[PDB]
């Protein structure tokens, strides 16, 4: 039961994705398409990166991640496609997703296919991988494929045949470590005893706050739960609040939450409110967070 | 073949959906997850409500519908698993879906998990229901629940569980009636002979307006189908139209429908134009009608 | 393992989409219901045609594309079934789909179910039809539709029959080619050596703007890439660029690339950067071209 | 004490009226230059017109008003200075403005100095003229006039020179009515009992609405205050109130009052709150009245 | 040398304030106009209160202060002529304005007239009155007035005799202190050792956030220059910087000032970088201000 | 008859104007205060001078001008008064403004009082200074100016004695040149034929296009009107036309002109359209022009 988790910055108001699905399931007839979001900022392979890192736990093994946006569309560059190594455990807390105990998966489970401009930095960084490949054979890509629609030619198609069991070394050469295209993660500083980041996104609809301060980040200033903390972002709107677990937490409707998001990073909030939409909060603000 | 039609406030400008839809394939193999939609207004339960109300006549009997908005994720609050009674007709005449006479759905045939906020409220008015449970089982949920993903914690997860054949009854402690939250449904009340209400609604992408006077209310003051009526919105739009089936029935484009919409709810639209965005019409504005 | 593509202007912000989607798979158990949008301008024929004319060669054969805006919903009206000839091949060369050489689409291989009111008028002109039917058998649709949803009651219903193999012919009586209702393609006119057509689309999310000058209007006047053009949108703005196949070839992000888009047609972007938006440019502006 | 009441199309985030201000006083040291408004629509012929044609009765008499919309600024044009006749009356009854019965002003006594591109319409409509003459004596307007700022160049300095006391009949050639030019201004037709007009404007900074339908027009169909009236807005926006003098008469704030400005024409307005605003009403949008 | 100080909610969009203007040089030919603003928000009696209360200090003794906002404009209502009291110094001190030590201004220097509607609340608090007049007599008022613009009926044309030296007494009866309208002034209220005020105004077009909190009500605290203050805007934003005298005192540019702004009351801003706008911080929010 | 033109920042939205209106008057009760604008774009110092730059040659001799921005507001900053030698001609030409041949002026005739944060940079260029002195008397300025609102205490006070014939050189020390803070003019650079500036300015309300590019800019390359020529803004849009003297000689309404400004800059603008607004074109974008 083949799935491909597609993430692209196509957009969903004109039949580009469908263009792409139409062919995966051309390719790969059993597939299962699940839609990861469309949404992604344009060429903004960083943000990219945040809606495809965590996916592998939540996907049954063998899974393949067609994950694109593509602004080097139609040039000579070639897509990667790796074989992840560790699905890796997240959240709040760092663990496998599902009931129970959650589902453990197995190592060398997923592949990623990507434009290869660095949008798998992170996966690859969490994750790991056990092996790399540039996409190139005509039997997963289009020999002429359309230059400005590499996110179907050289992503969307060559993961169909990754679905359908096309081996991923057969796609082209392996690539070396120093091939894959890598974006540089801006590092949570230390300024005195406070860390200092970015706002990494608004967690749309809700606008939620989502730093690039990681648990670990706190674990290693020394804060945990409970931890009366001042979060100023901007170098303007300043918020202090304890780090609870969740928003309600906040008490009261509207109250401000500092918290770990899902995604395991510091983030604040206003509980049953949105914090980030009144105040015009984005993406790229700074964040300091100090106990 | 199981579905799973899932409503959440997630958006799908992020990968949240994604990982609940890996995990209900995680769970349930050969499930089909049907989007209803993410974007409703987040916490918005009566809202919510409004997506899900409608469903199960159009569904396949076994369908799940996981439908969520969980303000309260990572309290101690747990969902409700319900399986509902009757499928109901709808529409503006009250009818079973489909070609022909409609297919006929049996009862207790849906089976509804969400977070006990009551956004179950109407399904539960128009539905009613067989059985009721608290969802606490860790063969169904976590058993450490991310605390801000409740809506993939307490109702993805689960869902697959219940789509895959897991035993309703065994989610759970059965709940009391009264152990169901439910918001309280704004009566339609008669001020003279007109019947005032709200507009429900705002039927987007259209901009036909949708309000909480239904065909039943009509009926109770005679209202059919060619009645000259005054729908007056926000208390200063006497409108002027009488009552048809449908927008076309107004004459040139532009000009103003009343009528009944697919839910079965006294609305008012512009023919082939929009109504509610040219004057910034809005859900909760007042709305009466009379003959 | 049938396909319905389901291209509507019903949106993705309630659950109507769903509706439908429930009712293909109560109707054809096996289908797979592929998203080809839902968010075209409301009534807009010719721009709900856009997304579904260059639809076929990427999809497998058999695939019925259920396609509707219909502002006519509760008329007399009923929806045109046709099968359509070529798939077609596409793109700025004009090629089939997929992998290697692409994927060659047997004629008569797809149905497309849409309103009769010129919705189909490209899919006709670009891929032909072998035959067209009135959709008006209740076997296919309800006997009751509901007046203000025939994109479910005439097309997402009638789809899924087509797709679960009800035959074509049996959905109503056979359409005269002068029955199929067409809209008025706009032509590219020449004002000397300058070819003169509008902005067909703007390119979302990325901003490309589209022309509706397409490739064989171009090597009608002897433009093939690395001709220098100006470029003049809205009357006002000439912009200059050789004609390149693809965005990268501008060089510096931000440049100005004039192309040929993945549908074939003389388009404008920046490189990596959005064209129409800062602009807002638009839909409809004029768009010449000379060499 | 001369006057001077100046209304542009300047705007007011520049020094361009003060530039005009300062050549007024540099002419007619004596000057109060009274500003009228600057914020009209440029290049608006009739709503420029609007801001002007009341103005003589508040005046004191020998004042001179420069009024300008110059969108002819650097061409052969010649500005027209004329000196009105009646000075009229004006509002929703019709009087002399001022304290006790008003003050009434001498025939003959206010002089315009306008392109001659229509501007003074309604003035010469309402107040007649008795001498008109074309602006082109170097005594009064530059000999190398700035090509780009003909309010400032054929209307400012030569209203400067008029309000000093420079002959009005020596600033050039007598005009014939014919070299006067004239806007037409659209009729209020009869539509049955119904006059159909326009939202002449929205009446900035209350969002009231006003028509150009005149008391006189509502004399002319039999319609005085106290007559329950049906006023609709842009063909679609109907609204339902008698005819009072003034807002309070609408009862509690925010209800609908249809009353005559202080123009003298049909209007709506709600009771101290916005009407225009929150709907979006619009000048030039379609306004029927009807009994 | 009389002058009015003419504040209205007219706005500066249409020839409103210059009807008004041109019969204040009517009545009283060597007037001086000023106008204080014409932006305030309609109706708004304590907005309108805010522009009005602070000037008598800045002007020569003798000035009318006519100023209005009159959503009661056309009815039985009659606009109130009071004659203050003290002039009152003002300021983050408590000074008179002027070089050297300031121009000390005599008491009853100044006559302010208003609709009695409690625009002059905080005139008479601030100021006190030594008498009041109802505005009735037809020597200052039209026998006939406009109903809907008694601002210049019942305000611009009475300031105008006042001006010109039309006795106070005679404009109409005494007015008992209780027939003078007055609204509610909200109190600064103590929250333990806080003080809980409102965001009175967004002081544009800087954004800087002014309070309610007077420097009075800081000295009640022991609240001086120095403070380290928490300021918490809207409930959530704990801004902390010293109470300073000025912008700059904050340090680089965009940095937090908490000061004392010119009419005396806390406020906070960023250093030449606007607070307000880029957070959209509002009229009304919450202010709370502690050491 | 003493004239202060004041250019602020302050806005027009409150009473902050006339507060300094208020004292001029006290201080010159002769005084004729002549707005220039108020609505710069607060601390924009290089915007505020081209408000204030051109001034002069409009005004009578013994014009004070008072030009304030003052971010540093409260510091022991104090204003610049400077009496300028050239009024300097100016003008798409660069002519006296005035009637018949214009109104020379004397040098040495205006006196200009700023804060000295370079406000004064542009007047100083173009019309040198006589004698700089720096405003510290207390005759002048308060002894204790509010902290923050130096535009009134260093600028508008102080001015309004200067008006009153107090002699410029007794407000306090001569400052030396080097002591007149300076903004960098940014230079028109040459690009190979092409000149290369910015635009300086949206010319609201029209939305012409202002370039930093001057008429001798032009031609010291050899172009004057008739000139065909491509202006680039942004670096994207190639606008061609001629140089002509005015927007009319573009011919049809909305027709591209390019122009020599009044204040002798090259400009871009639309015949009776706007051409900023549409495209959302701005001050500071790249602006290109070549013959
Ligand atoms: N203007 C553009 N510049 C660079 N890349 C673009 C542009 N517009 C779209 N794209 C990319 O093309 C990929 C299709 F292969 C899309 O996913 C965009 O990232
Ligand atoms: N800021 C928030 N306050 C309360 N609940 C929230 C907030 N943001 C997201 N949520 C809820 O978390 C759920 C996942 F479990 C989402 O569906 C939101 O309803
Ligand atoms: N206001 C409307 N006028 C005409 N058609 C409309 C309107 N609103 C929705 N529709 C059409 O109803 C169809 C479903 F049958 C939707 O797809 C709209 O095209
Ligand atoms: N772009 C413009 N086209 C035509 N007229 C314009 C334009 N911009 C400004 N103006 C007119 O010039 C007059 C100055 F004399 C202004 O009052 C505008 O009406
Ligand atoms: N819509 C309105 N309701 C009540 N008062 C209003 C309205 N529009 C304008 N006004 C008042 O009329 C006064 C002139 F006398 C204006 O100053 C408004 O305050
Ligand atoms: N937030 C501010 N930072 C620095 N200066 C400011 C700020 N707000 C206003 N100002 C200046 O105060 C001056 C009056 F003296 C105003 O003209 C602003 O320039
Ligand atoms: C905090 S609500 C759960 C969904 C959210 N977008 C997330 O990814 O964590
Ligand atoms: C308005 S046509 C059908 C779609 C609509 N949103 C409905 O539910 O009825
Ligand atoms: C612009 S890159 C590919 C997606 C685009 N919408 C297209 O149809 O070609
Ligand atoms: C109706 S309030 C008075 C001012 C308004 N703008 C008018 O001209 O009538
Ligand atoms: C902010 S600097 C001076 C102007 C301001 N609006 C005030 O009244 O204080
Ligand atoms: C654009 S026409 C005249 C006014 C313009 N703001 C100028 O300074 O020239």
């Amino acid at each position: 039961r083949p799935i491909i988790a597609f993430m692209s910055d196509l957009g969903t108001t004109d039949d580009s994705v469908a263009q792409c699905k139409g062919l995966m399931y051309s390719i790969c007839p059993d597939v299962t398409v699940v839609d990861v979001c469309h949404s992604m900022t344009p060429w903004d392979v960083e943000e990219g990166a945040r809606y495809i890192v965590d996916l592998p736990r939540f996907f049954p093994e063998g899974t393949v991640f067609a994950t694109t946006t593509y602004p080097a569309t139609g040039t000579t560059t070639r897509s990667v496609a790796v074989r992840i190594k560790q699905a890796a455990k997240g959240g709040a807390r760092g663990q496998w997703a599902g009931s129970g105990a959650g589902f453990e998966r197995a190592e060398g489970s997923y592949i990623y296919i990507a434009p290869n401009n660095g949008l798998l930095t992170t996966v690859l960084e969490e994750h790991g991988y056990l092996e790399a490949y540039e996409v190139t054979s005509p039997k997963v890509i289009p020999e002429q494929p359309e230059p400005t629609f590499y996110a179907r030619e050289m992503v969307a198609i060559p993961s169909a045949h990754l679905a359908a069991g096309f081996p991923l070394s057969e796609v082209g050469r392996p690539l070396e470590d120093h091939e894959i295209v890598r974006f540089n993660r801006p590092a949570v500083e230390q300024d005195g005893e406070a860390l200092v980041g970015v706002v990494s996104a608004i967690d749309h609809p809700f606008g939620n706050v989502w730093t690039n301060i990681h648990r670990t980040d706190l674990e290693k200033a020394g804060i945990g739960y409970g931890a009366r903390l001042r979060l100023t972002l901007d170098g303007v709107l300043p918020f202090e609040a304890p780090l609870t677990p969740t928003f309600a937490d906040a008490g009261e409707i509207g109250n401000i939450a500092i918290y770990l998001n899902s995604r395991g990073y510091l983030s604040i909030a206003r509980n049953a409110a949105s914090l980030a939409y009144p105040y015009h909060l984005k993406e790229g603000m700074s964040a300091r967070v100090e106990a």
